[PDB]
């Protein structure tokens, strides 16, 4: 099982949106890589569109490099830069709470990461801790929070018109229920606001250890999502964000954005960098997980 001229496929490492994950090696360069495989027989093929989105991003900071897309036996394969553990993995290592300092270092970076994605005319639509990975150990980039898995992304600027996509409502909801915006639950088309709201939910998950809508079950997926959305609507921001005034300010701001509105990314960063400085924290990448296995 080679992918392309030069990538050897090795052991299983994980799962993502519309594909499975192996360690690989570029034999020509003696460098390890990650390989996502999607069965060619897939009823709902997502890997090639994902490849196109990575190419549209180029590389910015925290964007994994993509090396190859092509067939591999009965699979389509995409070869990516190998990264380190996800924020969910690191959260588990840290007993499922992060310090304010760690959350702020994450948040400052991910506001910028999302601004970059939005600058390439994409919305992300799959915010979750499993999709944010540090770099590799002893790598120049173990400190950097990367974004992966663009299978659910969407162009929000139509390349034909150069205009923002129109507002509309949808039957099917995109993304992870725990983090999605309130408007996502209501079947609205997602836009830039929704990515930033989902980040806010994720930040609060890290600070609190959990979100209050986590334990909800139902007989249908639709009912489950409805109950989660209902709890999000029913939970005041001042309650969710007790003890974190700046998070309350962030969440209120993003929840109140118009569908078409460009977020004030500078404002949101400044909420958090002003807080960071006021607390006497140093931006030294000494996250909670440093010095753990
Ligand atoms: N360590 C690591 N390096 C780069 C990408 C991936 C990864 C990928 C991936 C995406 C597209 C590709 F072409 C290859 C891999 N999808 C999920 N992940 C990780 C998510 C976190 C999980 O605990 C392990 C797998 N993994
Ligand atoms: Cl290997």
């Amino acid at each position: 099982l080679m992918v392309g001229p030069n990538f050897r496929v090795g052991k299983k490492i994980g799962c993502g949106n519309f594909g499975e994950l192996r360690l690989g090696k570029n034999l020509y360069t003696n460098e390890y890589v990650a390989i996502k495989l999607e069965p060619m027989k897939s009823r709902a093929p997502q890997l090639h569109l994902e490849y196109r989105f990575y190419k549209q991003l180029g590389s910015g900071d925290g964007i994994p490099q993509v090396y190859y897309f092509g067939p591999c036996g009965k699979y389509n394969a995409m070869v990516l830069e190998l990264l380190g553990p996800s924020l969910e993995d690191l959260f588990d290592l840290c007993d499922r709470t992060f310090s304010l300092k760690t959350v702020l270092m994450i948040a400052i970076q991910l506001i910028s990461r999302m601004e970059y994605v939005h600058s390439k005319n994409l919305i992300y639509r799959d915010v979750k801790p499993e999709n944010f990975l540090i770099g590799r150990p002893g790598n120049k980039t173990q400190q950097v929070i990367h974004i992966i898995d663009f299978a659910l992304a969407k162009e929000y600027i139509d390349p034909e018109t150069k205009k923002h996509i129109p507002y509309r409502e949808h039957k099917s909801l995109t993304g992870t229920a725990r983090y999605m915006s309130i408007n996502t639950h209501l079947g609205k088309e997602q836009s830039r606001r929704d990515d930033l709201e989902a980040l806010g939910h994720m930040f609060m998950y890290f600070l609190r250890g959990s979100l209050p809508w986590q334990g909800l079950k139902a007989d249908t997926l639709k009912e489950r999502y409805q109950k989660i959305g209902d709890t999000k609507r029913a939970t005041p921001i001042e309650v969710l964000c007790e003890n974190f005034p700046e998070m309350a300010t962030y969440l209120r701001y993003v929840r109140r954005l118009d569908f078409f509105e460009k977020p004030d990314y500078d404002y949101l960063r400044k909420l958090f960098t002003d807080l960071f400085d006021r607390k006497g924290y140093m931006f030294d990448y000494e996250y909670d997980w440093i010095g753990k296995q």
